[PDB]
RNA sequence: UUGUU
């Protein structure tokens, strides 16, 4: 597939980029390797992990299947751990999710879904509830794209006041 | 009691 950067743990601290390139190129064409380093004192030192960027997702997956939880590198007591790098995380849910405040305590997950469905696809919707299942009068709504979240905000923030609520509905990005 | 993942 398209290019992807993988995070790899349980790499010997003594290994350099050259050693890693050789390992990974068995599975696919590597774009570039970056050993994570600690420069807190002299000399800089490997943190025992690296980033490897493959040209294709297919290559990354094949390396993962071959290595992750499978191959134990020299001196290690645990096998390679391999997963997409944090830098590759894209639609963080955190930046797609709305806090909805000042909703009626009678409001159901379905009610909220229905109120906010016109603005996009809702991947998740949860009413916050206390111990006795009583609504805390708020919800989280996750859209699939933050863009749909921003649109719901503009349209729905303080647009109405619901039953029993002291102020209009609150619609904003969640903490 | 405006209650946040």
């Amino acid at each position: 597939s398209d290019a992807i950067k993988m995070f790899v743990g349980q790499v010997p601290r003594t290994w350099s980029e050259k050693d890693l390139r050789e390992l990974f190129e068995q599975y696919g064409a590597v774009y570039e390797i970056n050993v994570l380093r600690d420069r807190s004192q002299n000399p800089p030192q490997s943190k025992g992990c690296c980033f490897v960027t493959f040209y294709t997702r297919k290559a990354a997956l094949e390396a993962q299947n071959a290595l992750h939880n499978m191959k134990v590198l020299p001196g290690m007591h645990h096998p390679i751990q391999m997963k997409p790098a944090d830098s590759e995380k894209n639609n963080a849910v955190e930046d797609r999710k709305l806090f909805i405040g000042m909703i009626s305590k009678k409001c159901t997950e379905n009610d909220i879904r229905v109120m906010f469905s016109s603005f996009g696809q809702i991947e998740e919707c949860r009413i916050l509830r206390g111990p006795d299942g009583l609504s805390r009068g708020c919800a989280f709504v996750t859209f699939t794209t933050r863009a749909m979240a921003q649109t719901a905000i503009k349209a729905m923030h303080q647009a109405q006041t619901m039953e029993g609520c002291s102020s209009p509905m609150v619609v904003k990005f969640a903490d």
